[PDB]
């Protein structure tokens, strides 16, 4: 494996004729309250558009994947609460080793008495089901996350 | 957006200080038969091991979602079907722009006589209860795709 370029999130390797992305793993919180999610949009350079995703982020150096779903939940909505590991997925096996692990957020606390907003995100509480509505219509966009909380909401949270 | 690298699935791109991946888009499908859905597992260099998916591949030049699915639904199994367009994802909006379009396949028939077997590809049919059941004790991986046809069985298939 020879390395093209190293960079700050991922770097570029070669494997024979194997082009590989070697990325960081993540995390994702699924949050449901009141019979809405937790989605959440920002500026997505790589793709041109805010698709619409759950809060979610990349794992830091010293922690593991709670710990990182704990801090994003916290840094993105200024919210807190009791964690579920649920399931991991690699993103796209196919060309990098992203994998992406997804916690479910119960009994949801703000973190601070007044929480701090984060400028670059976008906090849309939405019903799975309208979410996956405007979806089929084309009207609105899904990253993994986005869609993988809309299912999994679906298939054992409804009720 | 300066061109770091130009290569065959992906070229690595930087947009200010953003490193961008490009990425062709991708189609997965969904295949529900006597209770078991079929997955497919191969060799994934990037990741090191070979988790658990559904039949999946990157749209050609030339071709759409729909007909890219049933190419690759054919090629890795041999089997066409009825399919239905079900949703699409970005797979990581954070660094690539590589979009995967899931659709349901159903009415599975030969493709010929003697189907031409894909010696890279591994068919496994298997009860979305046990990949997920397995999945959850460590026993295996899943792919994004592979994740997603299992979540939609349990929240629209089961019955
Ligand atoms: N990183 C790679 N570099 C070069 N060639 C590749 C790579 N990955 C696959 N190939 C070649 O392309 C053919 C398969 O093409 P696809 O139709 O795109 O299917 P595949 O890559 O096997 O799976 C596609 C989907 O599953 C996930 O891994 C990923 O998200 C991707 O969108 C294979 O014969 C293989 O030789
Ligand atoms: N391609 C990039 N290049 C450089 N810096 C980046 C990039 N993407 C995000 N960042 C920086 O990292 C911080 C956010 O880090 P993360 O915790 O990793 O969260 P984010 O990237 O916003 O979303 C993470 C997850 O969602 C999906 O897009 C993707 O699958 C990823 O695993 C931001 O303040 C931003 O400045
Ligand atoms: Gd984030
Ligand atoms: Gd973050
Ligand atoms: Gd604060
Ligand atoms: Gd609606
Ligand atoms: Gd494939
Ligand atoms: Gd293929
Ligand atoms: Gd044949
Ligand atoms: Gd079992």
């Amino acid at each position: 494996r020879t390395y093209l370029y190293r960079g700050r999130i991922l770097n570029l390797a070669l494997e024979g004729r194997y082009e590989i992305v070697e990325h960081k793993p993540a995390v994702a919180v699924i949050a449901l309250r009141e019979g809405r999610m937790l989605f959440v949009r920002q500026m997505r350079p790589a793709v041109g558009l805010a698709p619409l995703e759950i809060p979610a982020g990349l794992i830091e150096p010293g922690e593991d994947p709670l710990e990182a779903a704990r801090r994003e939940l916290a840094e993105e909505t200024g919210l807190s609460g009791d964690l579920t590991y649920l399931f991991s997925y690699f993103v796209s096996p196919g060309f990098t080793d992203e994998k992406t692990h997804v916690f479910l957020a119960e009994n949801l606390k703000e973190v601070e008495a007044h929480p701090d907003e984060d400028e670059a995100i976008e906090v849309v509480w939405m019903r799975p089901e309208e979410a996956l509505e405007r979806h089929q219509r084309g009207e609105v966009e899904f990253s993994a996350t986005g869609l993988v909380g809309v299912l999994y909401y679906h298939a054992f949270l409804r009720g």
